[PDB]
């Protein structure tokens, strides 16, 4: 009775993938991390006393440039789109990146998130949470702003595109 979902994380280098998933697998705010390997975690949740399975693609991140593995496509149940609100560059980013991601998928109307992480850096903020949430709106996406280092708002974001994965089934 039990739901296994494989959701994958995607953003411009050094937003905050890696460190808000294991902030959410593991419950803490790791300091050092490998800053290229693509990984895959694996964490138990229940949401609305419902049990998941999840497999969580920490992607090695891409660019204006990048050319999207096939495991970026692959049996995805939906994708959490990150950028930094302190870098507009990451923003500017995770717009081709949405952009490529559809085309590469189709119209399959796939379940999106964008996230505004590092939200606890207020003194280098560049990007507001207006502009954020009107990206969102401009995608008829989730959004919401998070830290890697505030634990709840990382389960806010997983459990996020968990009911928008719900919403389009
Ligand atoms: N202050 C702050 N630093 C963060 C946050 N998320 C990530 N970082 C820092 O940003 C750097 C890059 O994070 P990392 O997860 O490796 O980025 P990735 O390449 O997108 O996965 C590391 O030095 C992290 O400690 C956050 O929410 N707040
Ligand atoms: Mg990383």
């Amino acid at each position: 009775q039990s739901k296994s979902r494989k959701i994958a994380i995607l953003g411009y280098r050094s937003v905050g993938k890696s460190s808000l998933t294991i902030q959410f697998v593991e419950g803490q705010f790791v300091d050092s991390y490998d800053p290229t390997i693509e990984n895959t975690f694996t964490k138990l949740i229940t949401v609305n006393g419902q049990e998941y399975h999840l497999q969580l693609v920490d992607t090695a991140g891409q660019d204006e440039y990048s050319i999207f593995p096939q495991t970026y496509s692959i049996d995805i149940n939906g994708y959490i789109l990150v950028y930094s609100v302190t870098s507009i560059k990451s923003f500017e980013v995770i717009k081709v990146i949405h952009g490529k991601l559809l085309d590469m998928v189709g119209k399959v109307q796939i379940p999106i998130m964008l996230v505004g992480n590092k939200k606890d850096l207020h003194m280098e903020r560049v990007i507001s949470y207006e502009e954020g949430k009107a990206l969102a709106e401009s995608w008829n996406a989730a959004f919401l702003e998070s830290s890697a280092k505030e634990n709840q708002t990382a389960v806010d974001v997983f459990r996020r595109i968990i009911l928008e994965a719900e919403k389009l089934e």
